Parts: structure tokens; sequence; C-alpha cells
């Protein structure tokens, strides 16, 4: 018993931080077979952030100035390509620690772990998701840049994400790792306002399902409700619209718990219009929306 | 910018995880040198549990009784004593993973990560507190035991919790790396209830703190207080006795924001007495606890 917001077990992950050095400019880079990979911004001067074409200021760059440093050591980059919004060091060597791994452009709504580094090494992880406005609240200062997201399934790492930005709003925006970003921004030191941060409304269930599951029951009322119905009081509390995907997806919970989908629905509802009441559920007082049914089946059965 | 209940990099933990067997029960072990690490009731059975007598159930077993595995690999056991409420199996090999370490038993109020394991293979790594009653409130089902919490400074890796077990409220107790227990709790499957779990006052003040310097201000007030004056309210409401110590520790956060200890405890006051009227702190409805004031100073300032 008992629910963290928990993340993956980054060691396969600590084993491709490199740091990644262009000029004066040092960030995090993901070294995967004989592949480095980092944010194409690793070129620009603080100057060039404000308006760069990133296409001429990489014709001034060679192999050469591109340090990639692994621990102590240094790689040798022999070969250099932009894709998107990342470059892609061809060094010498293949990581002797590349876990297997795919790389997977997540939907809003996904949660992940990410593994804050600085100059190469990391400082801590901790879980997220993909906000439904393609931002994500991270926790990152300057130099974090080309730090990772990811997922594990048994031993594959299925990296979704790389960071690149902070907006003005505090919010973080970066990259799958083929280059594109999350959403509509663009990797430029220019003001981009995030649209409306709408709640997460499967995960929220999900994480009332873990509640039950874990004996926090005070909120499971004696109604029921339509999705339909429920749809409109999610409207009015900027929650998104659930879908008979979403419905599906909560099966095994509901399955498990004895409680129908719908009725949880009906209990969210009321949660929504009368508040908590000063009361706590799974240690928080407001609804969590950062688990996913799957990251409450895998914490409630234990998959390693 | 951006806060976040984050954990340290789980890696060098990783490395040390193993399963091991007695009979009919598994649990994980911690591979340290040529020492393996688990809780002694590997060696019950779920009856034994009920009222075990350790000392009694330790003559039946020989090293071959108890079975190593690391990863998909035997560890031929050498050698077996009880320390305390642990067991430490002397193996014929080191753990050629074994990081720079030390055993160290933490104080309440002091944080840690757990990386939760279950055959000796991670699920998963979360931040979590030691409770001023010695309880912790962690996210462990069946075979969780032997999983470890820890610290990292650096390259050095201080383990502090060992997980033992799980009260009937729901809660965890655990000892620290030589078997001791933290607070009362002995490793018998008997109803032991949990004293009060009051507020670690001085790790709120941290995360107010950390709520400053990320841009969340609207809870500061235009008042001051004394220690005895907010002892007074801290009493009141179940919160931690605030020291001259806790102020000394909190001096660096204080002198980044310009904000004098004595002024937050006047703000933190205001929030115990009038709630936060909907409004949250840093994504929480409630005061959070368990980041120390060493937490949020690393987190703020990127230590790797
Ligand atoms: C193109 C250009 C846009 C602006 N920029 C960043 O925002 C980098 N960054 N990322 N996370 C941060 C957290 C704190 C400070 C800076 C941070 C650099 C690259
Ligand atoms: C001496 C004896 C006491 C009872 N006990 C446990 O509680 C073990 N345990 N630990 N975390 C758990 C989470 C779910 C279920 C069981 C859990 C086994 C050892």
């Amino acid at each position: 018993s008992g629910f963290r917001k928990m993340a993956f077990p980054s060691g396969k992950v600590e084993g491709c931080m490199v740091q990644v050095t262009c000029g004066t400019t040092t960030l995090n880079g993901l070294w995967l077979d004989d592949v480095v990979y980092c944010p194409r911004h690793v070129i620009c001067t603080s100057e060039d952030m404000l308006n760069p074409n990133y296409e001429d200021l990489l014709i001034r760059k060679s192999n050469h100035n591109f340090l990639v440093q692994a621990g102590n050591v240094q790689l040798r980059v022999i070969g250099h390509s932009m894709q998107n919004c990342v470059l892609k060091l061809k060094v010498d060597t293949a990581n002797p620690k590349t876990p297997k791994y795919k790389f997977v452009r997540i939907q809003p709504g996904q949660t992940f772990s990410v593994l804050a580094c600085y100059n190469g090494s990391p400082s801590g992880v901790y879980q997220c998701a993909m906000r439904p406005n393609f931002t994500i609240k991270g926790s990152f200062l300057n130099g974090s840049c080309g730090s990772v997201g990811f997922n594990i399934d048994y031993d594959c790492v299925s990296f979704c994400y790389m960071h690149h930005m902070e907006l003005p709003t505090g919010v973080h925006a970066g990259t799958d790792l083929e280059g594109n970003f999350y959403g509509p921004f663009v990797d430029r030191q220019t003001a981009q306002a995030a649209g409306t941060d709408t709640t997460i409304t499967v995960n929220v269930l999900a994480w009332l399902y873990a509640a039950v599951i874990n004996g926090d029951r005070w909120f499971l009322n004696r109604f029921t409700t339509t999705l339909n119905d429920f749809n409109l009081v999610a409207m009015k509390y900027n929650y998104e619209p659930l879908t008979q995907d979403h419905v599906d997806i909560l099966g095994p919970l509901s399955a498990q718990t004895g409680i129908a989908v719908l009725d949880m629905c009906a209990s969210l509802k009321e949660l929504l219009q009368n508040g908590m009441n000063g009361r706590t559920i799974l240690g928080s007082a407001l609804l969590e929306d950062e688990f996913t049914p799957f990251d409450v089946v895998r914490q409630c059965s234990g998959v390693t």
C-alpha cells in the first residue's frame, strides 16, 4: 500500500549522459550507439538565441568544434548533422552502456521520467506529464538542456523528450528524439505563450482508482453519470473531454475495484462541484493528473 | 525554474540490488563489497512472522539455505550473521558495481530516495522523508522488503533505510543498514500503532523559500513573528517546534531571497490560520514538508 509519484530507475539513462560543448555553450547530450543527440541551440551564443538561423550558424562549425566528454574522457567526433531541432554527433566509439532503446513521440496526457543533468552529470530524477498544451512542468536550470524524458518497459528504454527551453512563464518545452518540438514552440528566445493547461481527466480517474485501491474511499458517492453529462462538467472545469477510449483504458482499474468507470466519473463530478472540503486524497489536497491508468496498474502490481 | 519532488539518480543503487530467497520467502538484498544485507525476516514462513524467535529460526539455516541471485547469476554464500534486524550474507565475490558508500542513521525530518525493488529488480524511484513518528509514507507491495533508502553526495551513496514492514495503517517501517529500526517498531506481524504524524516545520519553510525562488509569492505577508509566538501556533497545528538550529539551517535561503526566517514563519502562521483559500503553492494545495533546506538549495543550484 501507499502511492507515490514514482519515476523509472534512471541507471540505464545515466549511462548515456554526456557533456556537449560548442564554443562557449555547454549542455547535455544523449550517447546511444555511436551517436550523441543534443539540442541544436548548443551552436548558439546568448545573442544568437534571440533570432537564430541554425543552418547559417551550423556552417561555421566543424566536427572538432563539438567537444563531447563522457565522464572524464573525450569522444572523437567524426560527423555531425542537424535533424529538425537536434544535432546528431557521430562519434568513433559506440557507447558500451547503450541500453535497448526506442525513440517515441508521446501524446499529451502521457507521463515519463526526466533525468535532470548538468555538464553531462545527473542531478536527479522525477516523474512528469506532457501537458495538453504540450508544455511540461519540470525543474530545469540553465545548463539542463539535453536532459531527457523516458519510459522503461522491462529492458527497453523509450526516450520521448529532450529538454530545450523554458518559456517566460516558467514552464518547459522540448522535442522528441527526432528533434521535433512538442506543440508549437520554436527554439528561439522569443516570448511564446502556452495555451490552456487543462486537466488530464483519464489520469485523475486512474488516480481516484489508485486511491480506492490504497484505502482512501471518502469521495465515493451514491451517484452515476453519462459520458455526455460528465463532459459538460469537465468543460466547465477545464478538464479534457473523456471518451470511450479513456473508459476502455480504465477497464482493468474498474474491474479490480468493482467501481464502474461512470460511477467514478460521478465521484469526480461531485469533487469538481463541491471541492475537497479541506480533506485529502492520497496525501494531496488537489486532484492529481500525472498518473496514467498504466502507471496506476504498474505501481499497484510491482512491474520491474 | 520549476520545483519537483526529485529523487537522486538510482543507477549506483541499482547495481547493488540482488534477490534473496530463504525457504519459501523471497525479498531484496543489498550487495556491497562481499556482503549482502537483507531483512532478517527472510528466514520466516508466513506463520513464523506472527511471533518469531529469530535466533531460534536462524539455527535451522545454513549458508546454502540463502539463495542469492544477482541478475541471472547465483552468488556463493560463504557466511551468515544476524546484526540486529538485518542479515549479513558473506558471499565469495565482491560486487564489481559497489559504489563509494556509507551507512548513516538519519534523523526524523530528513529526506531520502527509495529504489522500490521486487525479486532483486528495480521498479521505481521516489523521494520521501523519515516522519517525526519514525514511519515513512512509501509505496511498497509484498516482496518490496530489502528495498533501500539513500542519499548521494557527489560519488558517495549514504544508505539510510532498508524496508522491513507495513503497519496495519498502511505506513511503512524499517531499519538503518545496521539493522536497527527507526522508531519503536519490531519485525513482528503484530498491530503496532504509529504516533502523531506531525508536520516538519523547517521543511515547510524551506519549501516556502523554494516557492519564492520560483515565482510563487502570493502568501508573503506584511507580518513578522518570534520563535515562541510561532511555536504556539505550530503546537496548535501539530507542527514540529522550530528551534534556532532550524533558523540557522534556513540562513542561505533567507539570504538568497532577502526574506528573514521569522518573516517566513509569519507567512506560514497566516497560512496555517487562514488556509490556502483554494490557491496553490508550487502546484500543491497543502503545505509540503518533504523537502529539507539542503534539498531546496541542491535543486535550486543544480548539484550533480
Ligand atoms: C533557443 C534558446 C531559448 C532559451 N533557452 C532556454 O530556455 C534554456 N533553458 N532551458 N531550461 C532552462 C531553465 C532556466 C534557464 C534557461 C533554461 C536557451 C535556448
Ligand atoms: C515480520 C513481518 C511483518 C509483516 N511484513 C510486512 O509488512 C512486509 N511488507 N513490507 N511492505 C509491505 C507492503 C505490503 C504487504 C506486505 C509488506 C513481513 C515481515
